[PDB]
């Protein structure tokens, strides 16, 4: 279908744009990334970062996942992200998203060789 690394690509990194612009950023995303498609995916963060920067959060500092997997690492620095959060009326297929652009550290699971990130696990 899509690799684990191509997934991770398309639905996480937006790399063209330094921040999110407006409030109508991730309703567009969402539906540009085909995150929308079968249903309103409710949380999304995207990252505004070059891709050798992310892949490189995986040679940095270990961390448990959400799910007590230890292949997680979180980003020694911060990074510029967009949180979408789906809203309390949405509804699918008429998806609507809460933006949220700030600046934290990232955590993602990564596996393979080369060892890349494969899942986005939280901002922090
Ligand atoms: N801060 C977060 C938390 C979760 N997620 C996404 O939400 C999906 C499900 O997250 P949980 O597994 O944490 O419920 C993940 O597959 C990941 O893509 C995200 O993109 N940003």
């Amino acid at each position: 279908k899509e690799t684990a690394a191509a997934k991770f690509e398309r639905q996480h990194m937006d790399s063209s744009t330094s921040a999110a612009s407006s409030s109508n950023y991730c309703n567009q995303m969402m539906k540009s990334r085909n995150l929308t498609k079968d249903r309103c995916k409710p949380v999304n963060t995207f990252v505004h970062e070059s891709l050798a920067d992310v892949q490189a959060v995986c040679s940095q500092k270990n961390v448990a996942c959400k799910n007590g997997q230890t292949n997680c690492y979180q980003s020694y620095s911060t990074m510029s992200i967009t949180d979408c959060r789906e809203t309390g009326s949405s509804k699918y297929p008429n998806c609507a998203y809460k933006t949220t652009q700030a600046n934290k550290h990232i955590i993602v699971a990564c596996e393979g060789n080369p060892y890349v990130p494969v899942h986005f696990d939280a901002s922090v």
